[PDB]
């Protein structure tokens, strides 16, 4: 089943795109809880971190590394925090994974 | 080796934690001052200051990270749910300047997340 990042993904709904590569795409949140807020996502559909495999590694790791990266070309050098949520407990509303990058403002503890 | 951090004392067993998991890129463990019915750390035994010091070739092992953060949270029982965090920087509130993962859960975390 599909989504809203789904429709992001194939452009046929418009979003700020910040960077995207040929697995991954980042993008300014529409509910933005920060000066800055964005999201990372893969563009394979992965519904949520718990179903995840081991071969997912790599590029569970690239949507960091994208993070931080967009982070630094953003402005964030005074600090971010990046955030998965899975299931509802953690808070997750669409069912694709998707990192959070915050910043620009002090963050709190604790995190939710 | 894991640095002139606390850190790196868990790592090497020099002070006690009450540990999760461990393999030869990462090391799991219950947070001290938890912030919810179950909390931990992932962090890796590389000594990385802080995740905007990260290289490239870093990438896999911050995968690595989140997968074993998601199996300890599956093998403590967090079928509801959890939050993954990682900070940086002041801003971010990060004070320990060797790079970790935050796992929460145990009860329904809010929005925004600080
Ligand atoms: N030893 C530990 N085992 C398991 N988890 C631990 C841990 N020490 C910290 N953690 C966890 O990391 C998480 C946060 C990641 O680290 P943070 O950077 S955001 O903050 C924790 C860190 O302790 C902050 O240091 P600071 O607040 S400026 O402490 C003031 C002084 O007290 C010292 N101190 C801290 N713990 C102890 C201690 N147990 N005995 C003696 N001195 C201590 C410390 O060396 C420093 O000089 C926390 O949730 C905490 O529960």
């Amino acid at each position: 089943g599909d989504t809203i990042f789904g429709k992001i993904i194939r452009k046929e709904i418009p979003a700020k795109i910040i960077f995207e590569d040929d697995r991954c795409l980042a993008f300014h949140d529409i509910s933005p809880q920060a000066p800055t807020h964005f999201l990372v996502i893969p563009k394979k559909h992965i519904s949520q971190i718990s179903v995840a495999e081991d071969d997912d590694e790599s590029l569970l790791g690239h949507l960091m590394i994208v993070g931080k990266k967009c982070a630094a070309d953003l402005g964030l050098n005074k600090g971010y925090r990046m955030v998965v949520n899975e299931g509802s407990d953690g808070g997750q509303s669409v069912y694709h994974v998707h990192l959070h990058v915050l910043g620009g403002r002090q963050m709190h503890w604790p995190p939710g």
